[PDB]
């Protein structure tokens, strides 16, 4: 089970979108406990909406296969202002 290979673009004052090449996503805010979230299958990018504006957060993919998952491949990121 490989390590996925991330990247975050379209960051605003309350989304970011997340691209790669099952899965488990999770976020959380900056050193708080992690969220896990809902993605579907046969899906290669993601955009998390509903954040708050200028605040840290973290978000963390990992791969899936029958045998288990993978190890989180993990982005910190800022949202925008306003």
């Amino acid at each position: 089970p490989p390590l996925p290979s991330i990247s975050i673009s379209h960051v605003t004052s309350s989304s970011v979108q997340l691209n790669w090449e099952q899965y488990l996503l999770e976020f959380r805010g900056d050193n708080k406990d992690w969220i896990k979230l809902h993605i579907p299958n046969n899906r290669k990018s993601f955009v998390l909406n509903g954040l708050d504006s200028s605040r840290r957060y973290q978000l963390r993919l990992a791969a899936y296969n029958r045998y288990g998952r993978g190890d989180f491949a993990v982005i910190g990121f800022t949202t925008a202002h306003k």
